[PDB]
């Protein structure tokens, strides 16, 4: 517990970065989505990673 809920946006916002296949488009709306919900930080990297996915080699 914390007073800076802003942890989570610079830990969401190198995870999500942190994608093989994001481009800075991708990664800033994970990174808008953390600024409207730092407890989403989790999802946001979930829906990084489905965008990474979805911008991956498959």
């Amino acid at each position: 517990v914390d007073n800076k809920f802003n942890k989570e946006l610079g830990w969401a916002t190198w995870e999500i970065f942190n994608l093989p296949n994001l481009n800075g488009v991708q990664v800033k709306a994970f990174i808008d989505s953390l600024r409207d919900d730092p407890s989403q930080s989790a999802n946001l990297l979930a829906e990084a990673k489905k965008l990474n996915d979805a911008q991956a080699p498959k």
